[PDB]
């Protein structure tokens, strides 16, 4: 069982960023779900048998 | 079970971003779902047998 | 079983974004589903046997 | 089973963007699902026995 | 089983973009259904036995 | 078991936008359906034995 309420004013949301200049070779990386606002909510749930996930950035041979 | 209520004058949201300038060999990467908003919800379930995700920038051989 | 209501006056959002200026070699990725709103919601559910999903960028031989 | 309810006076949505200026060998993906608006929602599921799904950019050999 | 119901003044809605300027070599790729509007649904479901789908952008040999 | 129901006064929406200036080869690809309006809802069902789908760019050889 969940429950959430909220009443507000005001709200001024900034999630994830990313800046790059003149750089070379550069990764930004998030390995889940982003969820983002002035009433955010998130749930994950994993079972079962060999179930399995991955992300990944450049790769040079 | 999940209940979620709200109230609102003023919202502003932003969810993701990203910059590059004069770079070279860059990567945003994110692994799961993008949710944004003034409210939001998000869930996800896993089960099953030998179930599986990838995701992935650049590769060179 | 879920829930959600709410009540807003004014409300402004903006989800994903990309900026690439002069560059070379650039990547945005993002593994699963984008929602985006004043009110927002998602839900996934993976079972099965072998079930699989994948995403990818650049590939060089 | 899931419900919603919403009330607003004014809302303003953006759901996803990509800017490249003189740039060279760039890109924007998503894997998932778009889903985008004043009020949003989204579901999936997913079983059975070898059910596969994939997205790629650019390929060179 | 599934519910919504909204009420609203003004409303304003941008779905997905994409600008390239003076650029060589740029992908915009997304691997689902897009979805846009001031109340937007959408549903999917993935069963059987090897069903498959795919997405793909530039490829050179 | 599906329901919706609005009510609004004024609707403003775009779906889906490219704009290329000056330069060479570029490509925006979507490999689902598109649903665009003041109201939006979409369905979709996959089943059977090897069913299958897809989607691609240019391709040189």
């Amino acid at each position: 069982v969940l429950y959430v309420g909220s009443k507000t004013k005001e709200g001024v949301v900034h999630g994830v960023a990313t800046v790059a200049e003149k750089t070379k070779e550069q990764v930004t990386n998030v390995g889940g779900a982003v969820v983002t606002g002035v009433t955010a909510v998130a749930q994950k749930t994993v079972e079962g048998a060999g179930s399995i996930a991955a992300a990944t950035g450049f790769v040079k041979k």
